[PDB]
């Protein structure tokens, strides 16, 4: 009997320029006649959700609810909760969601790594690594750009923010992109751009080519 | 009401040259008078476990049991199960554990990446990446060697085997080690050695220095 909510990730916030709240139901049998409403700390309600979900095929029911809010209150840390009503439960369950500020806010550093000389001898593939170290909190966004045009999210893999051993609280993350030699040796540059909330303009780009 | 077992990882098997089986209890209240025994597919028993565990402080009970076996039967895929007896359960629960063979067995490739030129300008740290791509199944072991002497496992971080987008079934993993510039520019070589069960001798070493 759980209902887990999804706080907005800085990745989505920077990608869409619009803060949403999301919560889903779990550990409950599929049913109907369920209403989802978001209530803030004071008590008043917000815009109505849309896009009613379905039931998972694993004897679990899930409902999704959307609410558009300003980013200032979320950054401040207002207490937010969505309301879920069901049949078996006697009292509707409340799910507290909030983001604090005491988390340190250090700007990260960006490093790009060209492929090894010895990998470009099989003439089959190449790998470029964009390396980000030393940021707090644990929300980062990385994407790859080719000739000013975004690449599909199916050609690169991004690691989750995992802590440095040599620090009390700090993190790092990795991303590698798979291209073809003829492209790397004779193609274009795949800039990696990272967006962190501790950055001045929240945007940082680095460029890597064959002759760097 | 679950009891999850730990199949031997190729990492542990290669590290200790001795195959063990392990199973732990969960989702049960702490109690006593519990016996753990391993039974193979035929029905006969094996050596007695040791090192009785304790109870987790989260209202969960756990028992650990050890059994030493040959590697040939485990590689073949014999059906193995440890027996757990408790008070509330009417019938002892059996936990089936076995490793198959239909998993592909491609040898991996090893790549070492020196630190970026631009990171060695802050004169504060350096990072070396050992990159392993294209192996099956999902069991790998990586460790770092300095002047023939193993380094402590608290100075490097190893990724989990996660699949390549450009392949039906294949994986890769990463590892980065943190050293000091004066060490990297004027120190020794930190060889990364990887052990995979598809390799001929199960051992592969690569060497990287300042002048490579």
């Amino acid at each position: 009997i759980r209902v887990f909510a999804i706080p907005p990730s800085f990745a989505s916030i920077f990608l869409t320029k619009s803060t949403k709240l999301t919560c889903l139901v779990t550990d409950l049998t599929t049913y109907d006649s369920v209403t989802i409403s978001w209530t803030r700390q004071n008590g008043e309600a917000v815009k109505t959700h849309t896009n009613i979900s379905e039931s998972h095929p694993n004897a679990t029911f899930s409902a999704v609810g959307e609410a558009s809010i300003s980013e200032d209150d979320w950054n401040s840390g207002e207490r937010f909760t969505c309301t879920v009503t069901h049949t078996d439960l006697p009292s509707p369950l409340k799910q507290t969601i909030s983001r604090p500020k005491g988390v340190a806010l250090h700007r990260p550093d960006v490093y790009l790594l060209p492929p090894a000389r010895e990998q470009l001898n099989l003439r089959e593939s190449a790998t470029i690594t964009c390396l980000v170290t030393g940021f707090s909190p644990a929300d980062v966004f990385v994407q790859w750009m080719q000739r000013g045009q975004p690449l599909s999210p199916e050609k690169y893999v991004t690691s989750a923010p995992m802590p440095e051993p040599q620090a009390p609280g700090r993190y790092f993350a990795h991303s590698i992109l798979t291209v073809s030699e003829e492209e790397w040796n004779t193609g274009e540059t795949y800039t990696c751009v990272v967006a962190h909330e501790a950055l001045p303009n929240r945007v940082t780009e680095r460029t890597v080519d064959k002759s760097t």
